[PDB]
């Protein structure tokens, strides 16, 4: 009945060993956990909760050992009352850092069960197969990273310099062949471009891909596979103002339109410096969002319990189009107490925003512990507010997600959302 209100990170949880995703069977967010190909579905968006639980965006279920000893791990109902049991709580152990093939620094850690002290584990040694708990053995297949794409660099539709047409996916489900088409106010034409080189379709969550593996061929949308032929550079040398070429990292060929009129099928071709090989990002300006905490309630002589709703205020309906613009804006950068936040904060916040769009879900939430972990005996409950302005109109948007910090202080938490209060009064932070 109660979602995770103090999340620390949201994204794919990956094996340090194989780089495969930690996967719940099917797409509903319940059932056995094992490694699988990363597939872009919401059940693979794992939520690292500040309360120790590990949940997912498909359903409010918890990573749960099916018994004592070296047991199987599955996604099962979370036990919240009288308290979350230590068997459904996990801590990060030892850490391993590495740079992935997209050039992004990742941080892997052991994931340790609080009841048993056993490690989240993949069968055998190769980092593929069934997932459960086992004695910690220091091996790579007991280390897991929440995947970072690096910074979101650019976003929007992609308009060809020659034709004024937009980069398009056939149909409207964001799947299949990419070609030029009339610019349309549909998600299947909206793309988000990351430091890891991925260009991601907003409708399908899938990647701008070249057929086969050599980076020379027809371009379409396919399962993000982390391969070099789905990585793209946007080098300054090829930019003319805001119109730039996109070079495939596998073949060094340019994102290209058939012929020279900017009107046909899209593939990769030898770069030629012609206008049909340049594209501009088309998007509305929104102000860098700001994060603040609002007091929901205080109790100096015990716990505080409140109704916590997801609310959004704006000048008009937050359309699917407005929602992807805001998501993209958030991921690009957010300010907290006049400082930027880390890549995982903006990535997680934008994922929370997206998941917030179809309800939600007013909840009765109680401050049982301080965000810093100690038992809550007095203080205040604080709810996040995210604010931004659409520059063209001057219209302010305010989002109050179901994201809460419990602290001992009447002073607002000193920590960004998706970071952990280090002390009861929350004056400094960890897990930033
Ligand atoms: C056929 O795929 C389905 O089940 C597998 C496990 O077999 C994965 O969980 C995948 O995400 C889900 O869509
Ligand atoms: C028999 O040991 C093997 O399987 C267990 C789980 O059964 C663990 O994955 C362990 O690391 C692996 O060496
Ligand atoms: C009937 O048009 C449909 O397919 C074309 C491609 O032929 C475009 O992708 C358009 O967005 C879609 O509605
Ligand atoms: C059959 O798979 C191959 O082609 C598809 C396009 O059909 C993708 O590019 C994939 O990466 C590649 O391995
Ligand atoms: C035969 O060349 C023509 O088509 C190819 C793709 O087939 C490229 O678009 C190239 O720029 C164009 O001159
Ligand atoms: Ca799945
Ligand atoms: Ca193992
Ligand atoms: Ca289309
Ligand atoms: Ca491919
Ligand atoms: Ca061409
Ligand atoms: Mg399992
Ligand atoms: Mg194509």
């Amino acid at each position: 009945q109660v979602l995770c209100t103090n999340p620390l990170d949201i994204g794919e949880l990956r094996s340090f060993k194989s780089k495969q995703c930690v996967d719940i069977v099917g797409n509903q967010g319940s059932g056995n956990i094992a490694t699988y190909d990363c597939d872009g579905l919401s059940d693979q968006q794992i939520i690292i909760c500040g309360d120790g639980t590990i949940r997912n965006e498909a359903r409010n279920y918890c990573f749960t050992p099916d018994g004592s000893g070296n047991a199987n791990v599955m996604s099962s109902p979370c036990t919240l009352y009288p308290e979350i049991p230590s068997s459904q709580r996990w801590r990060q152990g030892r850490r391993k850092t590495f740079t992935d093939n997209g050039g992004i620094e990742q941080v892997a850690t052991e994931i340790i069960n609080l009841a048993s002290g056993k490690c989240l584990d993949i069968e055998g040694s190769d980092g593929t197969g069934d997932i459960g708990v086992y004695d910690c053995q220091n091996l790579d297949d007991q280390y897991f990273y929440v995947r970072s794409r690096g910074p979101e660099l650019f976003y929007g539709r992609l308009r060809n310099e020659k034709s004024d047409l937009c980069l398009d996916v056939e149909g409207s489900d964001g799947k299949g062949n990419v070609l030029m088409y009339s610019c349309e106010d549909n998600l299947d034409q909206w793309f988000r471009y990351y430091e890891n080189g991925e260009i991601v379709n907003a409708k399908s969550g899938m990647c701008l891909d070249v057929e086969g593996s050599d980076g020379s061929g027809n371009v379409g949308i396919y399962r993000c596979d982390d391969l070099r032929d789905q990585m793209w550079s946007r080098p300054n040398a090829y930019c003319n103002g805001d119109y730039c070429s996109f070079l495939n990292k596998e073949s060094n060929k340019c994102l290209d339109v058939s012929g020279d009129q900017g009107t046909g099928d899209v593939g990769t071709w030898q770069c030629d410096g012609l206008p049909d090989q340049r594209f501009k990002w088309v998007f509305d300006d929104w102000e860098v969002p700001t994060a603040t905490w609002n007091m929901v309630g205080c109790d100096q002589n015990g716990k505080v319990s409140q109704q916590i709703s997801n609310t959004i205020s704006f000048s008009s309906t937050v359309t699917a189009g407005v929602a992807v613009e805001v998501s993209s804006t958030i991921e690009k950068g957010v300010i907290f107490a006049k400082a930027t936040v880390s890549v995982k904060v903006t990535a997680s916040l934008s994922k929370a925003w997206t998941n917030s769009q179809s309800g939600t879900t007013a909840i009765t939430y109680t401050c049982d512990n301080y965000d810093s972990d100690e038992e809550f005996t007095r203080g205040c409950m604080w709810q996040l507010a995210i604010e931004t302005t659409e520059v063209k109109s001057g219209d302010l948007l305010v989002w109050n997600p179901q994201i809460v910090k419990c602290t001992r202080s009447n002073t607002a938490p000193g920590c960004a959302p998706f970071t952990k209060c280090a002390n009861e009064d929350c004056t400094f932070c960890t897990d930033i």
